[PDB]
């Protein structure tokens, strides 16, 4: 399992990269844009905010296979082991194919659908990100999507894996990781509430309190 | 898995095949007839749509056991590597039997129940093809008979491969992927919408829109 | 249960009225458009191929509340009786609310999600109007949707009906039904596919030749 | 539950008549012709062998729906109060809705889909028979057809019954009954396996030699 | 079923509540002390904001069962007809059983529990509202909880409803609707979510589109 | 549904009225022999600390149906309206009875599996209290027994109530409830665990600070 | 997969021999008797019959083990690699016993219970038949009694397999192969229509009809 | 599958053992009482009844882990590889584990729980035997026991064997064995009923008529 | 599987070590505290009272994760191969993540959550410890998340173990148990429960009964 965080904010990869067991980060161009740093500034920085190790996701801009494909070349100048991400459409599946003759890993982003998802694979990704939260918001089943994209992968692309993507709460990053999801991208806020609990707080507290009122120290 | 197009349309195919991951394309006595062209015609075409590979199945016309493998001999001096379709009926079946024995591939076809299915692999059919949504339209379920074929096959015939066919829409598809289908044939039209979506060139809009608002432009 | 035929061919509507238990005929802009003729004369000609009797659906075209309603008053001008389906937009829901105040009976249309249906339902309109192939088409689940909604219908809105809309295959429909609906309109392919089985006319084929065999004719 | 004999043949019926709490006798093309007489000769003897009560089934031949209309009235003057069986096919629909408005009892027949029998249903027939074992022996499920029929009957046709059809085996007949019929017609020899059985017939004889033990003969 | 909004922020009440099919507006203290203004300004404000109708709803702050009824008190004399929100806790118990002997409606508040929402109802509440998203967010399951929630006012306290409440996603608010709940509370985000699908908008694109190539216009 | 605290604890039972809406309180042997004071002594004082109202359960200690008679004048004499618990052995099945003829309300206890508990509601009993946890700790199921037994009451007895007891933690409770349970009595460590967590007190410190934040008070 | 034929008639296994790929033939007492041939005259013309290739089996006739062995060796002194049948009473697992000891491999038949049929198995028995049609016929389910019954030799005798055999519609044949039945006997009647379909002749019937309509000629 | 019969009745043992595959024979304390024979002469006489093969079982007497060892030594002076009987008690599980110590091979009996037969296999036991119909007599469910014991095994203690026991009824035995048991002990009733079926009967009677009626005997 | 007793009880551990198979001995904070012993006196006690032998664990006090490892290595100084406990919070999984870099094993405990639980065995734990009863007492389902959990590690962190603590009864445990938990940990009373039941001595001593009847002792 693959855990990585969705943000192209560097100073709090750095600070979570101590406490969660990174794999790496992943970005978008929202994300991206977010951040107002430019590719070429917040990549490497990212990447340094896990001291030089682990993996980097970008997506690419262009319209065309061919544009997509100098988009993947413009990226991996920037990071040399950077996994690109192309959105799942006509143009992004034939860009896809060409990649992976190219020898450059790929994540097939922007999925909605199942069926979608495994083409991706079928024509080279070593990802498929559905956009869990997008589909539950539009009327769909994240979970469901997820849990047949996995079934998908399984028996027809074995070696690819389901990144799974687009959270607004921990269970659904619970319930992708329920379905077999190889990886996972979570947004920082729902990152922080996934080892944030009020109970658990409340379990320790009282270990705590009744230990200093035994042994009159806050260590063993 | 195996990704086929169902159809004689040497265009749309050169075109497609570009965008997908195809392993080949399919035809039968109504697709061909629709082209317009003759075998000997267009099924070099349809090759040469595909750059010289991948692989291709046509249908037998004959009735009896010995007119089909005569009709199997006549395609496979067409295209040498061709898979050999062969109605599923009691002659269907003899014909089978015979190619085997002969060492032409074969594909058993016009498969309406899974016995049926099962027969033909028994006999030596390398794909049974149930015609998923003529079941469905004629008050049964398409995609019970591909699950219990699938089911029979992995457990009487492990090395016969279903390969689904008959489509209207990329539910059905989706339907036979997640039943386990080692290989499926797409009509044109359900090929098209199955890479087509509104929430996905939405999603697309959007990161370009966010990605010019930060950097002015909308290229990378 | 309500059976619709999804058309504006005003001859097949005259054929078939005579062969199915039809509650009348809906229509949407693009089937409207497809049939070349302007509300004002396909609307009177399709009642009267209904023998003047039976319901009839239209689609109002304004992208405004207040321009909704105007279309509504301009539809139910060609035909009293009339049923008005609204998009269920933001717009629409204001719209349906008017409608229900001013008892313009409405149908809540290109409905692609449960709830969002729901809040047709809630906002006044008689009939919600899931697009079951279309959400199939896209990588969802048409008949979940249908049966979603359905359920929804019948806890929170009783009075409410689903008109399952959108079909490729008489399957999708069969499923529909199952889930409950309690009306349905049918493309005319989908609806002949319905009544024609080459199961029954082998049967029908048989009882005539047992029947010559014992009497020497194959009438009483 | 309305429990019927599938025959011609006059003199099982009345031997069985006083065994079984029988509704009457169905019959049709093929049944009629394998007994050889006439219709005017078998109904008014198969009325008879039922006591002069009971109802009974006869099936039309013609292949339009004029013809078919014609054919009711020719069977309801042999039999006043005949249940005219029609074939579910285009025509066989029509005739239905005519029958109706004639007040001719109907039964929907050849049914070979849940979804083609409902609609004779919704058409006028006050019986819909599905061909039971011809949807098994052709590949399908007899059983999930007749389950689903009822379902559509009990939701969108309330007041018209099932009147399962089409038996090899009891064990088809007790599913169709689990499955909620309303009605079933038995062909002689499944009726009489469903009441013959070693296990019984072993019981009896246990009952009768402890009772011979214990008393010295077999009698109360 | 009751649709509520989750906010105090009455410009956006007073627009929304020409869209959906509003029966008031909910708030808690931290909805309260986001819009800054006192409650016995936005109180009014918000009933307004709604024409003078629909009810509202709004949380004591005290912590002892008589310091709550005192609130329960000043709410009721700022809105006559509010329903006063008290957190389940053992005062609130005590607090709700008291407001039931005084007339006073009450929403028992703040659960994260099923058993926990159960004894609000069987105290008096009216209301109970389990924080769905918060559930989901500690890793529970909000949905479980509201359905067993639901099952359990159903069987043991028949007529006081679930108010569904805390969402991040529209598909928690659906599946809250699936189990039953009876009313329902959506924070702004997700209400418009729910309104404004990708493909509802290319539908309504189409059928214009389809509208002007026949008709040279986009309207009526 | 009636709740009900499992005690002996007078002062406990004064405290938790208030709080809980409580419907009485039983007692068993060891309940009455733990708190030391004699039944005719803390029968009148539970009832006293409940404002002198709500439903007392006591139990007979004799072993024969004559004896147990006795001990239930002996207990209505202390109690007027005093429901008698009477463990479902051979002899108290026969008390039961007696008792019912006598008109004296009873509680089948002691009950370990549903048949048992259902032929004391056969006999009269109007309560049955299955010892959940006890079936629980000795290798079976308390939550199956409880269900079964409601199942069998619900079609068998339909005026007997089944009163859940023995529970070690809240979960029991939940699941008796969820089961249909009509009554349940709480010993007072799960009745306090059920309406304390820290996800609540949390919840409601966040409450108090927001409101801090925007009015200077934590007062409404 | 195993596929056998459950006949005495030679003509008809000479001929379906060349359309079904068998693995030979199976005969019981009836089925010899109805053959009229004795067993030293049908066993070697079933033997050329089947492609003096393939399996036979035929039943003893004896009551006690000792005469059961007796008729083993003379079956096996006509057919010297036929598999005996053996009932499956006290003295058959007997004979099964010995009969495992001499090496000659057997098959226990008449199996109406799954224990039954293992306990053959743990015998020795190679095969074990159960009667399907006739479980099924006798008020049983024979399917459940196969399902059960391959489920015990699947975990407790992994070497035996199950022969599924007496039926009397497809349905059930393939109800035994989805339940993993290793072989399977067929009587001619079902294992015609397990290979004739009219959906089946409709779709090559339209696919001449295309074709000759595109080409005019109906030769490939 | 190790197949015992659970008896002391050493003529009925050396009858069944000729048509049972018996792997032995078990005996219990009240099994042995019943027998009136002490274990020195019985405990011989089973194992010549068995032919001097097979596995025997005895259980110890002594309420101290010291006892009992002592008792298994007595019973291994007997019959030098019998294999220990030990209630699964306190003292039990604590002779079980000097039992493992001293190469003693132990079964722990008289199992009314999974977890207790859990425990007596992690203690060394290499069988485990739950008393399934005293479970179910006394209001529980013996197969579910056995059910959850063999997954308990299953999956913590692998060489760990349930050796199911006391039955009333065949079904017991039946669905053990499809929980998986690896062992078996039988009552003569029980294991009686098992291999005699009034079907079976006719079946072989049924033959033996038909085979009389084509060759004038009933023999081969 | 690792049984393992959850205590600071030496003189108990000693005395249950001799009867169940124990893999060692769990402490936390407030089971030493409640004991008043140090550490360095407690755990060498109880690793004597285990033989010497056997596995210890031991929970860290701090809350940085610099304390928590300055902590395990205090530990560690006591019981050279002790287990470190060590709460899943974000410092915590600091501190697992630095532990497992040095070598020391640790059990990430305080677990409330089956994803927290998750991202201890993903930092490094070696075994995760959901507090069940806790889970359960606060309005969850312990069980469901022991069985979330177990599933996680099982796809995601394969040599991580659940080792379930915190039970009130013995059907908790049996539920983990069956759930798959490799590890489990229980309370004294709870344990006890677990091999103590009255149905089971009533069989001893039914058999002491019986044998004496017999053989006129209790003994032999």
């Amino acid at each position: 399992m693959e855990l990585y965080l969705d943000t192209s904010d560097v100073v709090a990869v750095k600070a979570l990269s101590r406490i969660f067991p990174l794999a790496g980060v992943t970005t978008n161009p929202s994300i991206i844009a977010a951040g107002k740093k430019p590719l070429d500034v917040v990549l490497p920085q990212l990447h340094e905010a896990m001291g030089g190790q682990g993996r980097l996701f970008a997506q690419v801009m262009a319209t065309t296979a061919e544009g997509m494909v100098n988009d993947a070349l413009k990226l991996r100048s920037i990071i040399a082991d950077i996994v690109v991400k192309v959105p799942v459409t006509a143009e992004g599946l034939a860009a896809i194919k060409m990649l992976k003759a190219e020898g450059i890993p790929t994540l097939g982003t922007a999925v909605y659908g199942a069926a979608q998802g495994l083409l991706s694979a079928l024509a080279g990704a070593e990802y498929v990100a559905p956009y869990v939260n997008r589909i539950d918001a539009q009327g769909g089943s994240g979970i469901q999507t997820v849990t047949d994209l996995h079934q998908l992968l399984k028996m027809h692309a074995p070696q690819a894996k389901v990144l799974a993507a687009s959270f607004k709460t921990p269970r659904q990053a619970l319930d992708c990781l329920l379905a077999g999801c190889e990886s996972i991208t979570l947004p920082l806020d729902v990152a922080q509430q996934m080892i944030s609990y009020p109970a658990v707080d409340a379990a320790v507290a009282k270990f705590e309190q009744d230990w200093q009122g035994a042994f009159g120290r806050t260590s063993i």
